[PDB]
């Protein structure tokens, strides 16, 4: 409870009538350290206090369920999951978000 | 975590978070939020959909609200192509 | 519990713009959440264990609609929306009390 | 008593709810003990109690009235999700339940 | 516990239900626990346990049967996703 917070993991996915290219972190940073550890890049949102918040952070790996995985062994519950879709000219792209919260 | 009810927390993307609104009754959303609640409307109801917050990080938003013993229950989104608007709804036991 | 069962709220949306928060579910459940809010005129003088889907509430407030079904002891089980220079949407809110 | 899932799918149309048919999933033998005689299985007849189906559907037409059967048999509602078909407006909603 | 984790089913979708294929994404070695024969690794095969995949299906075609399975490991369902224009929708299961 005294590192208690909101994690939130983002996926651009696309369909044609699963592939990764890139999975990104949001939430404290100080809590997304504690959780991914050296599987955190950085380079998108450099250098910020622990006590600050991300959107920008993202994984090293590419395989969504290793990111809810180790959110799971850090205490992090999955509490919520939305996705938006997109048609386009045929290629149909959509971003999906998976919050996580521990208590 | 005192008095029960629901705060329902939105925003509108094209992640770039222009604004984060708050909605449910006005004396929980100041109990929750104090000062980063910029009201913004001239007497105020007992109820609003026009509150909004001052920063732009959404787990800022959802992290005051667990220190105030809100809780996620459910979540949902809408787009249409041409953006999307998402909305995350809390409660308090 | 033997007054147990399901209320969904829903509301037709645009781009929060609330027009009407509709009520489905077994009629007296409803009466007893909502009380004299409940606006019955689509579907007036039902037996109490008779379902509707066309009840509605008389304020635009959702919060305030999920505010009362807190008291009553329903709790948000699920939700789901379907969308469509103004796009509109339905949102549903599914409560349950066991 | 046994656990499993059943989903209930709903064709929607669009203030009010458009009244259509309630669809029924999940092993045979589950949807026959919660629902009993209000179920409906012309499409899918002479099941075996362990196989499952996705063409069961309720001789109702109220989704609340088939929750409320669930949760009398102990299932709960786990998850939920639609589908936006545009074209008025026609939206399929399915929830799924679940008993442990 | 030891072994948890998450699996992500999927079908690719268009009496109305219809699902030609049911995929499995997670921990390799979670899949073949929750679902045995019954799953298809010839997709990604000669993969060890502790490594991830998103290309394993299943060989049957209900979707409650899959669920059924999970359940059967101590996997539960914590969310679901849907997106469409046909349609794809997740089923999040994790086991504590």
């Amino acid at each position: 409870s005294r590192r208690s917070g909101y994690i939130t993991i983002g996926y651009r996915g696309s369909y044609t009538i699963r592939r990764v290219a890139r999975i990104t972190v949001c939430g404290k940073t100080s809590l997304a350290k504690e959780v991914f550890g050296d599987t955190l890049n950085e380079s998108r949102d450099p250098d910020r206090p622990p006590e600050r918040y991300t959107s920008r952070y993202y994984l090293k790996f590419n395989f969504l369920e290793q990111a809810f995985d180790k959110l799971s062994e850090s205490g992090f519950h999955m509490v919520a999951c939305s996705s938006t879709g997109t048609c386009a000219f045929k290629i149909w792209t959509s971003y999906t978000e998976y919050v996580f919260c521990r208590e």
